[PDB]
């Protein structure tokens, strides 16, 4: 065995955010478990999570993990019997552009929603008289496009508090920038603080490499036998969904043919209409992976 | 013998407080026996044992200890022919911050049981014109998460007063702050003034080499071979029991597995239902030991 | 029955005193009950009583308390077979900066009253040729301001005396501290020491979490239905009040809302106002619980 | 109005040291009040006053201000109620080249 195949390096594994999004939500709002769609495993913000805008290239967005541990240090052991890590600070910062309403909010630690504008649209945001303790949570979505297959990678903060605000530097040449710095706190409805998630058409191709689950090694049609009506109808067309060995759905993925198109119409997507009475093949084929189903016409 | 082996440090058995609260009864509660449940061997508490909430980090709970002796001291004899140790005096003092009936009680000396808040849920506590001799009963119960298998140890004092009343300062920036001092007196119906216990999963497997009974060397199937039936009843479900040869229950911790899958159904808590007759075997294995019975299903 | 549930910790009842004041009143003042306004419940001190202005934050104000007790002890018992407290000494100690007529003359013992400035504004004080036994009432009063419900809990002292007083150091970069130690002694007339208070609209919501009374289970409308007159007068108002199963006046807790606006018109504070004749329906809703009545307007 | 109005900008009261000079006396001279001469408002220096003559350019002549203050803080107050400040040292400092 040479060097290159135990060193097993996958260059698709690293995802770089070509793009990157913030979206803060006040605490009120129902905290979001995971961005895929259960539908069809697009991205779906949950409602309450409203967006930041634009934030500074060159800084980028910075995380910060930090552990506080005491080491319990017995007599004759030159390393400690055992170690208490007390919790995992986790922290975030960034520098926002936008002016809008839920950036000096963030800024300000003050609730701006009861502000009304002036009779000309001038608006004064006074800083409250001591310093609010308000949290919010934070969804950090960044999305990786490769050969139009994004990949959505997020890290969920349920419950995130103004930790810190940099030196605000006004240039006749440059935008206003708020630099805050973010601690992550933990969340005791959901059971944790930071959650690192991913999800997207280019991530279930890297599913099996990455060792989550199981290697993709058969493909099955779930609805077997179906027979579907000439006539219009509500059951005049069946949807067919592809699965395999490890229990991911590879419809997308697959390739959809019709070994009869007039007796049976299939699409892309994978639904069946009888056009005309008969029996037809219906074969969904993935690489060297291939599934086969018979579909039974019925005027 | 090398030096290791000699001084035989077992690292395991040094539990660390990672949490601990203390509850505290009025005199008129029957007083804790054990806080291990004799069904399942959870934390149980007896009704009646209010919690008085959080208490200082940084200060923590300290117990103390003294010892009341008089040495007798005859002619010649440069050491004490004999010592009458009069009483063990045990105290523990904590720092708590919350507010409520039962620690201002504790702090007052005082029962304010019949006390009402006013139409605007304004309350007054007047401190009595002379201090109150009441007794509580105390358990000072602290877990130690190790791997999800905590170690609940405690402290059980059926018979305790307040002694002691710390300085209070009141800061801008700090919460107020409750010290009392308590002192541990004997209680005749139960026979100490304080134990010291433990339980819990992780004490169940430290309990062998802590050397309290003996080890453990083989397990057992105390049902042996027992009937069920296919039928739905109230006898149509058989629950096991394994059990160690020092007496202790080894159920949670051991591994069930049945041999033919549709003869006999058993899950990771033991249960055995005959979903078809035949006959089966059940297998419990706990690190190299292993118990095995025969469960035969009739229709 | 985990670890967290059986804590029960509530970290709202955790009370810190973010502003504090000294009010100190001659003992032929009548000696404050309480002071929550029987009104409103809003903070009310009896006339009488005058604030000693700003102390020193750093040092704070100190509390202690302290127990004086004898033990009787039988022949054969190692613990006291019965202890008598003879008193609970309450002192408190702070360090005011204001060099008013009230502060000079707690630290003088002496009464100042009778001083009158001379031709310029020019005042000397002259110490007793014996130090007086002159009695004060004290207030210790502090609010901890959350989210704009202010708590405020205080210390009542019906009988107070200057006890001692520290070294006075004078410096070039420090204003001048008068730091009094007062004892606090028992008021024949009020039959207490030293009595420890809660008010104010966050109490009422941690009242009946911090088990005085029992909790709020139903809210009741008392003045049921009501009748208004459309014209103008003593009897065209009517003012509603919310009321609690455990007798707490939840009034300015609840949000209040007419039906039908033009019906009967009610504000925040539950007043309603007949302007035009009709039945509407007023409806209290307080969290999760409501309270209906019906308002009648006869024109 | 316009916003250069509310400005109010003036380039002329920036002021340049184009040339500068430190002149030294001994503790004994009579400290001067003011350079301007009485008769015709011009430059005199009064006598004691002994120049130090060049100085390096590119370190020029810095003066730094500095204050010492101690602020007293009440019970409830954020802010301290009263600040003392105790001096404002005044220092500066060049490189000379005559010896």
């Amino acid at each position: 065995t040479d060097f290159y195949t135990i060193k097993d390096a996958q260059a698709d594994l690293a995802i770089a955010p070509l793009n990157l999004t913030v979206l803060l939500a006040p605490y009120s709002t129902t905290p979001a478990t995971t961005l895929e769609s259960p539908t069809d495993g697009s991205l779906a913000i949950p409602p309450g999570y409203k967006s930041v805008g634009h934030f500074e290239k060159q800084a980028g967005l910075t995380l910060g993990n930090e552990f506080d541990s005491k080491d319990i240090e017995a007599y004759g052991e030159p390393e400690p019997i055992r170690t208490i890590i007390n919790k995992r600070t986790t922290t975030f910062d960034f520098a926002m552009y936008q002016n809008q309403r839920n950036v000096l909010e963030l800024i300000w630690t003050q609730d701006f929603s009861n502000i009304q504008p002036s009779e000309f649209g001038g608006i004064v945001l006074e800083a409250p008289k001591v310093p609010k303790n308000i949290y919010y949570r934070a969804i950090l979505v960044g999305m990786d496009d490769r050969n139009d297959r994004p990949i959505w990678l997020y890290w969920l903060m349920p419950k995130v508090k103004l930790d810190k605000l940099d030196n605000q530097t006004l240039n006749d040449d440059n935008v206003i920038e708020y630099k805050p710095t973010l601690k992550a706190f933990r969340d005791d409805v959901v059971g944790y603080s930071v959650a690192q998630g991913f999800a997207g058409p280019g991530w279930r191709d890297l599913v099996a490499t990455a060792g989550f689950g199981e290697a993709l090694t058969a493909l099955t049609i779930t609805p077997g036998s179906p027979t579907v009506t000439v006539a219009t109808g509500a059951s005049h067309t069946a949807q067919l969904l592809v699965e395999g060995d490890n229990g991911i759905n590879y419809t997308p993925d697959v390739v959809f043919t019709s070994s009869a198109p007039d007796k049976a119409s299939v699409s892309a997507a994978g639904l069946v209409t009888g056009v005309a009475a008969g029996s037809a093949t219906i074969t969904a084929t993935k690489g060297a992976l291939t599934a086969t189903a018979t579909v039974t016409v019925t005027a």
